[PDB]
């Protein structure tokens, strides 16, 4: 229960709370809603055992820039707010400003918890379950672990899960030792090797100067790629000897190059791959976020899938030097390029592809909404494998983009996926 170090991503997150930087003054957070018919009381007791299982669900972030696992925490119960006597319009209004208030909520430093799991009773046996968590607490992969244990203790309250011997505190000790290794300097050397000729982020058409925004508010555009379409895209990705992540990232780059009138651009890629430092590392709750800056050359005479192969090659070379994290390389880019307090690489692709794996929270019910906020980010393209479907969620700073332009870019991204599903290739990019 000693305070221990933050990851370099966690540190960037904590410094993004300071409003003196542009597009800052908020903590990174994820929010979603599920319409469920499960027993909320059983869910609440199950969630309590998840909290005791995972120490990072009982941790706080301290102002001094460290984290600490608390000795004991108060019992957590899912608060139930009943709306069953309210007409549907009054229900919708209450949920709306409850949603907006949960998304604008900020978890105070040093206090517990960094999450909220609240239920709204719409009918006697129908609830709207809302879950939100600070990204200082856990990454998206860890969030799936929480849902997995949640459903396990829900169905089998007495079947106790195998004890964990590895903690995130142990991992952080290894993490701090990995910053000072020969592997670290080889990864560093690779990134300064690519630093003089590294392209800038896609220069999109912004509605105003980001310096004049103040605190950003995010909007989400979300769609579901059906099981049939996602299956065809996975089969086409394997036929062209490319990963689905490189494929979706290259489609992203095509839309970004078109709307930015650029040829070479840098995408901020967010992944959750964990270093294999212990047999149980894929079992613990924590932050394992890795940022890699993707050098991409879109405007080419090459066929689309030739560019996908280049994105694949670039991506794997990035992963073999991830020990030098993207926050450090980003700052290398700022100081080396004379670039002030601005947000440097604010176009983000967040891949939560599970490799035909289950999304545990989908067992709760039907997903109704998802929202994601991050400091110093203009646009975040989040793709989540959702039990055979692909959920695509674009989160952008509302004050920074015309809503119709954003909807147009989003629609063209989705339509290029449709093209690949039909013809196995894409057409010259034109307006939707």
């Amino acid at each position: 229960s000693e305070p221990f170090s933050l990851t370099e991503v966690q540190t960037a997150y904590m410094l993004g709370r300071n409003p003196q930087f542009e597009l800052s003054g908020i903590s990174p957070q994820t929010y979603f809603e599920y319409e469920t018919e499960l027993d909320i009381a059983r869910l609440s007791r199950s969630f309590q055992k998840v909290i005791q299982r995972h120490p990072m669900l009982r941790a706080v972030i301290l102002p001094e820039g460290k984290q600490q696992i608390l000795r004991d925490v108060p019992e957590y119960e899912i608060e139930v707010e009943s709306l069953v006597s309210m007409p549907p319009e009054k229900q919708a209004a209450r949920l709306r400003e409850e949603r907006s208030r949960m998304i604008d909520h900020v978890f105070p430093l040093g206090q517990w918890p960094l999450f909220e799991l609240k239920a709204f009773q719409l009918q006697e046996h129908t609830y709207l379950l809302c879950f939100r968590y600070d990204a200082l607490l856990m990454d998206g992969a860890s969030m799936n672990l929480v849902g997995q244990d949640l459903m396990h203790y829900y169905h089998q309250p007495d079947a106790q899960l195998p004890p964990l011997s590895f903690t995130f505190q142990d991992y952080m000790h290894i993490y701090d030792d990995m910053k000072r290794g020969t592997e670290y300097e080889t990864a560093k050397a690779y990134w300064t090797n690519k630093l003089p000729d590294f392209p800038p982020a896609p220069s999109l058409l912004l509605a105003k100067d980001p310096a004049e925004i103040g605190t950003p508010n995010f909007q989400s555009l979300t769609t579901i790629i059906t099981k049939d379409k996602w299956l065809k895209l996975r089969r086409l990705a394997q036929d062209k000897q490319v990963t689905p992540s490189a494929l979706l990232c290259t489609v992203y780059g095509e839309v970004l190059a078109f709307w930015s009138n650029q040829r070479r651009l840098a995408i901020n890629l967010t992944v959750f791959n964990r270093y294999p430092v212990h047999d149980e590392v894929e079992q613990i709750v924590g932050d394992f976020t890795s940022l890699i800056l993707l050098d991409m050359d879109m405007d080419q005479k090459q066929p689309f899938f030739t560019k996908v192969e280049q994105t694949q090659s670039t991506l794997l070379d990035g992963l073999e030097h991830r020990h030098y994290d993207g926050v450090e390389f980003i700052r290398d880019y700022t100081r080396y390029h004379q670039m002030r307090p601005k947000a440097v690489m604010p176009i983000v692709f967040t891949s939560m592809l599970a490799g035909a794996g289950a999304f545990a929270w989908e067992e709760i019910g039907s997903l109704r909404h998802i929202h994601a906020r991050t400091p110093q980010v203009y646009l975040d393209n989040v793709v989540i494998e959702k039990n055979g479907e692909l959920l695509v969620s674009w989160n952008y700073v509302e004050e920074l983009f015309d809503a119709e332009v954003m909807e147009s870019m989003f629609t063209q991204f989705v339509e290029l996926l449709d093209q690949l599903v039909e013809q196995g290739d894409i057409n010259p990019l034109r307006i939707s």
